[PDB]
Parts: structure tokens; sequence; C-alpha cells
């Protein structure tokens, strides 16, 4: 019922972006900098100044970047690699502070909870890293039998959600429950990979997840009771989901055939808009600090920036 532009505001070139569904290659910092992994390099783009930086480039051949994630205050960036490293970079002084090497396979997903960085791997394991201490690897969470492609701490820090190529969603506790590290909830209802994982910013217990091409559903959960609150058929893979508190909506990214973004009203899941423009499948979504703009990265080697959640479009 409001004006939503049908075209992106800006389009950034993303040459050589790796078209691998399971990877998480873009993140928009709280300081308004986009980190974008392009093959074996990471670029930073300031959305304020337009300045670009090539933060790093991997030396070894055939190696590639598999994930990026900014720490909450946006001055450090975690970078997971095909060679199973979780690197942390001080971007201001453009140097690598640590090269953490606990995983046995590529690190495709990352999520911070204050000074804890959690990393998910193609082996199906999740490691917690206390980045402040000598022995960084402080927990192993083992609840997936295939790649962990979705990993997300809740904004309140009380739960961690993980989604896997084994068609599984796990909700983990913030501390082990003296049965060891065991999920509080495990959902099997998706019949395809779950890369899309996102917590409701205004309801602590509400989680949204999305299934890949074999599944094509967005599901909303109450992680306390385990109940599915809602399930909707998106008619396409769902690669990412974000929530927006501006009008209480979610936005999802999709592939074949329309490669579109859909904005859904919460909780009715009424369609508010479809944003078309990409010419190959969307891979990731990330939100600006003011929440007005979503960046979508796609296999067409673009990032499109959509000002779709402006308060006061005028």
């Amino acid at each position: 019922c409001r004006y939503i532009p049908s075209l992106p505001d800006r389009i950034l070139d993303a040459p050589e972006i790796r078209n691998d569904y399971y990877l998480n290659l873009v993140d928009w910092s709280s300081g308004n900098v986009l980190a974008v992994a392009l093959d074996n390099s990471v670029y930073l783009w300031s959305a304020s100044s337009g300045d670009i930086l090539q933060l790093l480039q991997m030396e070894q051949p055939g190696e590639y970047i598999s994930s990026v994630a900014w720490i909450k205050e946006g001055n450090y960036l975690a970078v997971g690699t095909s060679s199973a490293e979780v690197q942390l970079w001080d971007v201001q002084q453009q140097k690598r502070l640590r090269n953490m090497t606990s995983h046995s396979a590529r690190v495709g997903s990352l999520s911070w909870n204050s000074y804890i960085l959690s990393s998910g791997s193609r082996s199906g394991h999740i490691h917690h890293h206390d980045v402040r201490v000598a022995e960084h690897h402080v927990a192993t969470l083992s609840g997936h039998s295939q790649e962990v492609c979705g990993l997300r701490w809740a904004p309140d820090g009380r739960h961690l959600a993980s989604g896997g190529n084994d068609n599984l969603v796990n909700v983990w506790p913030s501390a082990p429950g003296e049965g060891g590290w065991v999920p509080l909830q495990t959902f099997t209802q998706h019949q395809g990979a779950v890369k899309a994982v996102a917590w409701c910013p205004w309801q602590s217990n509400v989680l949204a997840t999305g299934g890949g091409t074999s599944d094509r559903h967005i599901r909303i959960w109450n992680v306390c009771s385990g109940a599915c609150l809602s399930a909707v058929d998106a008619h396409s893979q769902v690669c990412s989901i974000l929530w927006s508190p501006h009008y209480k909506e979610l936005i999802s990214g999709h592939g074949f055939a329309q490669n579109q973004l859909v904005i859904w009203k919460y909780p009715t899941m009424a369609k508010v808009a479809e944003l078309k423009g990409h010419t190959s499948r969307v891979l990731s979504l990330t939100m600006s600090p003011d929440g007005a703009t979503v960046a979508s990265a796609a296999a067409d080697e673009t990032l499109r920036l959509w000002r779709c959640f402006e308060l006061d479009p005028a």
C-alpha cells in the first residue's frame, strides 16, 4: 500500500562471484561497508563514500573465499576459506589478526555473538571460536550430516540456528545443557537444503527458514514450543531471508525461474511486492545499517541495492 521502487537504486559489479549455493559471500557492516568475496579476494565497498578496497587475496591456487561476516561494531571481518581457515581481519589497518584452523573442510557459514565467532563447515560441524583467547576453539556442535550452509545467532544471543544440506534445521542453546552440546529443537520439515535462516528482531522466539530447490518453502517457527507457525510455498529455491521492522515484513531471495526478491507481510505472509531485475539466481541478501536498503548478490555477477524499506518514501 506504499511506494516500493521496482528497480534497484544502485548496481555494483561482482565479477567472478562464485556461483555456489552453499556459500555466504556478502555482509554489510554496521559502519556501512559491504564486504564481498569474489573468488579468492575480498573487496570492501563503502556505501557512504563509494571507496573500494581489496582487503586480501589468497596466495595459494584454486583456493577461494567461502564466507564473510562483520563483527557487530564493524571494525573486524571474519573470513572463512576453502582451505578450512577462519581468518579475522582488522580492516582499518588492513591486517590479519588471526588464522584459526580447527575445521577439516571449507567454512561456508559464520555468525558472531559478541566475541564468540561461530563457523559452519562442509563436514557438518559448527565450531565456536573465542577470538580473545589463545586456544580459540571452545566448542564443537555436531548436529548436521552434510554442509552447514545457514548459521545465525539470535539478536538476543539466546539461541543459534543452523541450516544444512541435510535438510535439517537445528536450534542450539547458548550454553551446553549437561547432555553436552545438543540441539534444543530440530526441524525436519524442509525437503531440501536450508541456507535461509533469520531471526525475528522483535520476537525473540521466532525464526524464519527457507528451503532450496527440492523444498521451495518459507517456514516460520516458535523455537520455544517447536511449533511451525506458518509455511508458504515460494515456488522457487529460497536462498536468503531478512526481516524488516520498519513495516514488519520479511524479504526472501529466489532462483529459477524469476530470480526475484519477494516482500512478505508478517504474520499473514501476504505478498507485498516482487522485485525483479536479476538475470540468474540470487545467492545472498544483506541489509544496510539503517534498514532501508537490501543488497542482493546474484550469479549474474551483480549486487543490486534495493531501497525497498524506506520509512517516508517522499
